[PDB]
């Protein structure tokens, strides 16, 4: 119903790399259409953002959850 993409309000993100940021949105429409938006950017230096990694992401067919937890942030205990 409502064949129209919502306004999709969101920070739209801006910084990538300094923190782990992976954006994959794959839309499969049984009508025969298929678009794939993929953007993997992982800090190539250091690798320690948000006390570990800002946002985790994962790989969903279209949308539903990150199989992790957005805004991830916690102390890695102490080896």
């Amino acid at each position: 119903m409502i064949d129209n993409e919502k306004v999709t309000s969101g920070h739209t993100t801006t910084t990538r790399r300094s923190c782990s940021k992976v954006i994959t949105k794959t839309v499969t429409n049984a009508d025969g259409r298929t678009e794939t938006t993929k953007e993997v950017v992982k800090s190539e230096d250091g690798s320690d953002c948000g006390d570990a990694d800002f946002d985790w992401h994962h790989t969903f067919p279209s949308r539903g959850n990150l199989d992790d937890f957005f805004h991830r942030d916690k102390d890695d205990f102490f080896t």
